[PDB]
């Protein structure tokens, strides 16, 4: 069902574990069949697990760890402020983000939208 | 104009100095005429300045603070982490909140909605 208050924290906290072991088919299958991602926010969204299991495996071999708590609302709601660290091209960087989900009558993330842009970006 | 990645750090930034010295005018100031607010959202918004100003009067004597980096994009919006320090009923307290706000093409705040509830609160 809609995830409670405390349901969002525990998900959204879940989601940046995955991300950050890198389980690309663990990932996907938090998003819902027809689910939507904007990454960064502002840029056209991507649709449907097969578009967003091409985004995740063309971007993972990072360290992603939650900054502080889930902020959860009510409604299915959550926003929460993380780091990812990496290495581009032999240098390495780290990048500030939040992302804000909404989740579904299942507990499936429905629509992702990330905050971020290379104001954000330290390398 | 519309503010770029790097006028909507400063902003919101500016916002959580106005909200921690509690300078309501100068609140009230930042956001267009008719902005909407909701805060919690999920919460019914909060329309124009009469009653953000309303809003705002009816909550003023806390501390408030940024608690990691203003995260921007360029299309006018942007969403930071923050906690608020209070002392309800006598017992102290502290929420975290997480922002997000969308700016006119006047630098000016159009919407604004906050993310928390009873799980980001210390009581």
């Amino acid at each position: 069902n809609l995830p409670t208050a405390q349901e969002v924290q525990g998900l959204m906290a879940r989601y940046i574990e995955l991300v950050d072991v890198g389980d690309i088919e663990a990932i996907v299958q938090m998003f819902a069949d027809d689910a939507t991602v904007e990454d960064p926010f502002g840029q056209p969204p991507i649709h449907g697990r097969e578009q967003i299991a091409a985004f995740f495996r063309q971007g993972l071999k990072v360290r992603a760890c939650l900054t502080g708590p889930v902020r959860a609302s009510h409604n299915g709601c959550g926003a929460m402020p993380f780091r990812v660290e990496m290495v581009w091209n032999g240098q390495p960087c780290a990048l500030d983000v939040i992302d804000v989900m909404r989740f579904d009558e299942h507990g499936r993330i429905q629509t992702m939208q990330a905050y971020w842009s290379e104001v954000n970006l330290s390398v």
